[PDB]
């Protein structure tokens, strides 16, 4: 609802979890040294996503604000790995 017509300017980052907090948040490091809180919001809610440390992952969050200090994570998209690996 709030999240649907707004907020499609998002920027995605990939990353990976550095460790969790017993208020469900993930916060993941860049590898530019740059640790940033995540949370559950979006698809990760009807889809039952699994986040595990030690896994990629992908952070989908605005710049501006709202999503500005933390981003939603839900795990590491497949790496476009459909190219060639011996197809």
């Amino acid at each position: 609802m709030v999240k649907d017509e707004k907020s499609k300017t998002l920027f995605e980052v990939e990353g990976a979890v550095t460790a969790l907090l017993p208020a469900a948040e993930f916060r993941v490091k860049l590898d530019n040294e740059h640790e940033i809180i995540c949370h559950v919001s979006g698809k990760v809610r009807r889809s039952k996503i699994r986040i595990i440390i030690g896994d990629r992952v992908l952070v989908e969050m605005s710049i501006y604000d709202r999503n500005a200090k933390k981003g939603r994570i839900i795990r590491r998209l497949k790496g476009t790995s459909d190219r060639t690996i011996s197809k």
